[PDB]
């Protein structure tokens, strides 16, 4: 379950400023310096900011 959309869509671990550097997507969003380059190679951007058909 997930009450609260303020994670790491990708892993979905609570982000740690402090442990690891996180990556402040231009929608309001957090990542991990890591998947944010996996996500990137797949295909898919912000999978919490709905958009159109794609995606
Ligand atoms: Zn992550
Ligand atoms: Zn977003």
């Amino acid at each position: 379950g997930s009450s609260g959309s303020s994670g790491c869509p990708i892993c979905l671990e609570d982000i740690h400023t402090s442990r690891v550097v996180a990556h402040v997507l231009p929608c309001g969003h957090l990542l991990h310096r890591t998947c944010y380059e996996e996500m990137l190679k797949e295909g898919y951007r912000c999978p919490l900011c709905s958009g159109p058909s794609s995606g």
